[PDB]
């Protein structure tokens, strides 16, 4: 379960230094580049090792890490491709897409959400553009802020943050911290766009999170079915005891969905 690759089994093309890159045996993949620099193999009995942690991760709707470099001088991650991009930029395109399908990207966040806290990983930064979506409006988790990887992240929104979060750093993460995340997903979900549009300061807007403050359940333009704006408002309560676990949210949205939008 070793996969280091080399900087010449690929060809490169441009898109930190996220590439879009031929390898020359296995084909189209993504390259983040965490560093291009002076040789600094201080770390890489770390930066192999988290690598390892994260090999760890495999699921259908979770992103795959395909392989690392290590080499003098650059170090990279490489993961699958996903053809149209991240969530946001889908429910931005002009050609807008069906309740139907809305409901199944929800579902599919589900799941990958419960593979992900099954494995003990906290994801800490679940956000729309976290989201990434293939051809078929299939939805892979990744982490792309390597918030789970602190020495990979060191090398190289608060819109979705869970309020016991904002103003308070050094609070450990929960598994009630995504399901906020997931909440505010949900609403840019119907609302085609990120939340807190019309906000003065980041530091008013922080205080009004805080307070309770939300996004705009109204601002929802498209038709949100009742028990989905209710669900969000389950899931963004200021309590992070009063959230549901995401195998909770499951259990009521897959018959949900599958008798109602599927
Ligand atoms: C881009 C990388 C490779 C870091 C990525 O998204 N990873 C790698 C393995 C699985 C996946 C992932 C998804 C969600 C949360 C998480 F912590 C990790």
């Amino acid at each position: 379960n070793v996969i280091k690759m080399k900087s010449s089994d690929f060809l490169e093309s441009a898109e930190g230094k996220v590439s879009l890159a031929f390898h020359r045996t296995q084909g189209l993949m993504i390259m983040k580049t965490v560093y291009k620099g002076p040789n600094c193999i201080e770390h890489n009995e770390a930066l192999l090792e988290e690598a390892k942690m994260m090999n760890r991760l495999r699921h259908s709707r979770v992103v795959k890490l395909l392989g690392v470099i290590i080499e003098e001088g650059k170090y990279s991650l490489v993961m699958e491709y996903m053809e149209k991009g991240n969530l946001m930029h889908v429910l931005k395109a002009e050609m807008s897409t069906p309740l139907s399908v809305k409901g199944r990207i929800i579902l599919e966040i589900i799941e990958g959400m419960a593979y992900l806290h099954g494995k003990g990983v906290i994801h800490k930064d679940l956000k729309p553009e976290n989201i990434l979506v293939d051809n078929d409006f299939h939805i892979k988790i990744a982490d792309l802020g390597l918030a789970s990887f602190k020495m990979w992240s060191k090398l190289n929104t608060l819109y979705y943050m869970a309020p016991e979060h904002l103003n308070d750093v050094n609070a450990k993460p929960t598994e009630k911290s995504d399901v906020y995340s997931f909440a505010v997903v949900l609403w840019a979900i119907f609302a085609n766009k990120e939340p807190y549009e019309n906000a003065i300061a980041e530091q008013q807007l922080i205080m009004a999170i805080k307070s309770g403050n939300r996004p705009d359940v109204d601002d929802i333009t498209e038709y949100c079915p009742r028990e989905i704006i209710s669900l969000m408002k389950l899931c963004w309560e200021a309590n992070p005891e009063a959230r549901p676990t995401f195998p909770g949210i499951e259990e009521k949205f897959r018959p949900f969905y599958l008798s109602q939008l599927e």
